């Protein structure tokens, strides 16, 4: 029993973290086989974060311009290339700790674990969602750049995020491991700001199922709803529209609990319209939206208290 | 910026997890140097969880009664002893992955990271507090026994918890690594239940400081309070009494923010008396009590937005 924001064990990612330094700038790099991945903004001059030309800033560098340290071992750089907003650094040593891995681009609503790192040294691990506005509500300080987000499945690490920058509202922006930003963001100082966000409706529903699995039914009701009538209400409260695809994804949870998806939607529509009336769900007064249906099946019992 | 429930990186603990099997019972063990630690209830017969005599159940076992597996390697047991509610199993191999470590007994209010494990295989990591009633609100399923709680300081792992059982309310009970239970709990099936809990007042205050550090002052007020007048209010709302010792601990945070502890106490007393008035603090409507002052200093900027 219980329900916690749960991250994946971080050991496999920890053995991949390194420090990358160019001139006076230091940040974190990711060392897989004989490549170190890092944010390209490591080569940005302090003089103008405003108008950097990365192609131009990069030709001015050689392999030995880059200092890479894994623990107390220096890694000799023997090649470099830019890929979108990342630098790909060839090194003289393959990481003996390279886990089985993949690079994946996650979609808004999906969750991942973040290993916060400073100076190549892991400091903490927490769970996050990719927000509909393509930011994450991370916890990151100066020098956290190059920290990565990931999921694990049967000892394969799926890397999905590398941290680049903090936005004025204190939320975070970054890229997949191909260096393509999530969202409309760019790796320079502009007036850019996080767009309006919405609540991840699918995740709220997953979490209501978790609460039922764990033994709580207080918020259910005798009603059903059509998908269309639900969306008219849900969108008034800044919830993402629910689609038949989202209804389908919730099939296994629905089957475990015996609660029809549209019946759970009616329950949610009532919670939105009436409030919580004091009362909590899995210890929470706010409707939680950073657990996916997959996260719920993974963490919860397969039985159902019931 | 940001503020997240943050666990310690789990890699060092992951390399210590093993599977321990006695007869039909399997659970997790902790392998440090040439010793494997596990819950003694591994030797409990399925026939009577009600009245087990562990001394009596243990003499009936030899070294080869215990199967220990680290990954796909079998560890030969070459000695065993009981220490309080744990079994200490001598094995033929020292764990080459043993980190620098200590065994500590934590106090109520203190926080730690939990590495949830099943069949010797780590599945997730989350942060918890030791509750005033000596339980933890974990997330644990059948077979999670022997999962450990820990903190890390300068590459030394301080082990503080080993998981033993779930209580009727779905909260969790266990021991320190000397095998002494936290709380009045015993490792057998009885009518035992978690005692009445209270809110960790010191942690709520730490978290209000975090919110100020991160740039938010909305809940502050022009008032101060005496420690005594605060406790009279606080205890009405099921908060632990604040002592001068707790006031002292909050010194560094107070100094970083320029807010007197008793002034923050007045702020909290107002939040308790008036409610939240909608409104959130660091994304939360409930006053959060599972971050210590040490957790705040560790995660937050040392500057102050402010
Ligand atoms: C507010 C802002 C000026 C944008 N700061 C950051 O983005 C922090 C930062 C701070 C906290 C968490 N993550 C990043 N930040 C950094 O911490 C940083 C840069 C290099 C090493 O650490 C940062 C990131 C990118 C830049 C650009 C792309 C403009 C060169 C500059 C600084
Ligand atoms: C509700 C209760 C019957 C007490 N179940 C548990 O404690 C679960 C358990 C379930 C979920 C999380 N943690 C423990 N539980 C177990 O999962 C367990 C026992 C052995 C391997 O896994 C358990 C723990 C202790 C016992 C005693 C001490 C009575 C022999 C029995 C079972």
């Amino acid at each position: 029993s219980g329900f916690r924001k749960m991250a994946f064990p971080s050991g496999k990612v920890e053995g991949c973290m390194v420090q990358v330094t160019c001139g006076t700038t230091t940040l974190n790099g990711l060392w897989l086989d004989d490549t170190v991945y890092c944010p390209r903004h490591v080569i940005c001059t302090a003089e103008d974060m405003l108008n950097p030309n990365y192609e131009d800033l990069l030709i001015r560098k050689s392999n030995h311009s880059f200092l890479v340290q894994a623990g107390n071992v220096q890694l000799r750089v023997i090649g470099h290339s830019m890929q979108n907003c990342l630098l790909r650094l060839k090194v003289d040593t393959s990481n003996p700790k390279t886990p089985k891995y993949k690079f994946v681009r996650i979609q808004p609503g999906q969750t991942f674990s973040v290993l916060a790192c400073y100076n190549g040294s892991p400091s903490g691990v927490y769970q996050c969602a990719m927000r509909p506005n393509h930011t994450i509500k991370g916890s990151f300080l100066n020098g956290s750049c190059g920290s990565v987000g990931f999921n694990i499945d049967y000892d394969c690490v799926s890397f999905c995020y590398m941290h680049h920058m903090e936005l004025p509202t204190g939320v975070h922006a970054g890229t997949d491991l191909e260096g393509k930003f999530y969202g409309p963001f760019v790796d320079r100082q502009t007036a850019q700001a996080a767009g309006t966000d919405t609540t991840i409706t699918l995740n709220v529903l997953a979490w209501l199922y978790a609460a039922v699995i764990n033994g709580d039914r207080w918020f259910l009701n005798r009603f059903t709803t059509t998908l269309n009538d639900f969306n008219l209400v849900a969108m008034k409260y800044n919830y993402e529209p629910l689609t038949q695809d989202h209804v389908d994804i919730l099939g296994p949870l629905s089957a475990q609990t015996g609660i029809a998806v549209l019946d759970m939607c009616a329950a949610l529509k009532e919670l939105l319209q009436n409030g919580m009336n004091g009362r909590t769900i899995l210890g929470s007064t706010i409707l939680e939206d950073e657990f996916t249906p997959f996260d719920v099946v993974r963490q919860c019992s397969g039985v159902t208290f019931q």
